[PDB]
């Protein structure tokens, strides 16, 4: 009794990660956005089935009006939901229907512990540490519209993108998330990333070396990506609110983010 539902998913520590398994057998999977899974399951009475995307990828609008990764696979109706550490960004939601989110996103910045760093401002102002970001990606794009904002508040973004976009982003900026993580573990240099990735990173640091400050920038949410028009949409959202106002989230979350 009760529906199935197809998940199309990507790995992301500790969102999602592959559970034990004998080589040749299905996969299990595990982690905060599984639990978050397996509880709506629970709410709502409904089984699932989890695959990787193809690709690997959350998914880009490409040339041809196409998305590829998760978003092109609720699209061609392929998967019923899509979750990982998607976040809900404009973009998106013009193709796919979101519910709310059960977590928070926002970008951090990855420092050795002992610096007077507590703020962007803070870093911005710094004269011997430095600092940047992913190469191309979607917070290198969030520091470049910041930092080429005139109507900003005060200078904290304008040099924040001086330094990290300097020659080209070439001299400041890593290729991933790993690069700028050791990186910042090496002594000399601040990771600007995902909080929920980077704290992760911090946590399980066997020299405990490192520290997340987290100034809630490019604040924006984790939520569960369904096909356009879904009818479950709505149930979701309620259903995470409840988890939400529970103290559910709360308790996986310190799970997952010990």
């Amino acid at each position: 009794g009760g529906l199935t539902l197809k998940v199309v998913t990507v790995l992301e520590e500790p969102f999602v990660m592959v559970a034990e398994n004998i080589l040749g057998q299905p996969k299990r999977y595990k982690g905060f956005s599984i639990d978050v899974l397996d509880a709506l399951a629970k709410a709502l009475g409904f089984k699932y089935e989890i695959y990787q995307a193809p690709d690997g990828r959350y998914g880009h609008q490409l040339h041809n009006t196409s998305w590829n990764g998760m978003i092109g696979e609720l699209i061609s109706k392929r998967a019923d939901l899509a979750i990982s550490a998607i976040t809900i960004t404009p973009e998106r939601e013009s193709v796919v229907d979101f519910s709310k989110r059960y977590m928070d996103y926002s970008v951090g910045i990855l420092i050795k512990k002992g610096t007077p760093v507590r703020t962007f401002q803070d870093l911005s102002k710094q004269l011997e540490m430095s600092y940047g970001t992913v190469r191309d990606s979607a917070v290198y794009e969030y520091f470049r519209a910041k930092g080429t904002n005139p109507l900003e508040q005060d200078s904290t973004f304008a040099e924040l993108w001086r330094t990290i976009s300097k020659n080209g982003g070439a001299d400041n900026c890593v290729s991933n998330p790993s690069e700028g993580i050791r990186k910042a573990k090496k002594g000399n240099y601040a990771f600007l990333w995902d909080v929920a990735v980077v704290e992760y990173a911090a946590l399980t640091d066997d020299d405990c070396s490192v520290t997340v400050i987290g100034n809630s920038i490019s604040s924006k949410g984790y939520g569960i990506a369904l096909q356009h028009g879904s009818p479950y949409r709505d149930l979701f959202s309620q259903r995470i609110l409840e988890l939400q106002d529970t103290g559910d989230l709360d308790v996986l979350k310190q799970k997952w983010w010990p």
